């Protein structure tokens, strides 16, 4: 997991939290296309960050930063 992946995830959460819900599905799949992760890691990314961002449980600097840092830790082994 390269340092740039974190920036990408962070940016994606910001977009999911501030963009019209209509495009959330496409915003999420796009990031998946960019990262090409195995399903198990995709699920961790969704459950810990993409889903919460889409449901409006983040949308906050602190909350977003914590989700990003936590998921990145899960993505690394």
């Amino acid at each position: 997991i390269r340092p740039y992946m974190k920036a990408l995830i962070y940016e994606t959460l910001v977009n999911l939290a501030n963009q019209d819900p209509e495009q959330h599905a496409t915003i999420r799949q796009n990031l998946y296309e960019q990262l090409d992760l195995p399903f198990d890691k995709q699920l961790a990314l969704y459950a810990g960050a993409l889903g919460p961002a889409s449901s409006g449980k983040l949308e906050n600097h602190e909350a977003i930063s914590n989700a990003v840092d936590s998921v990145v830790q899960l993505l690394e082994i």
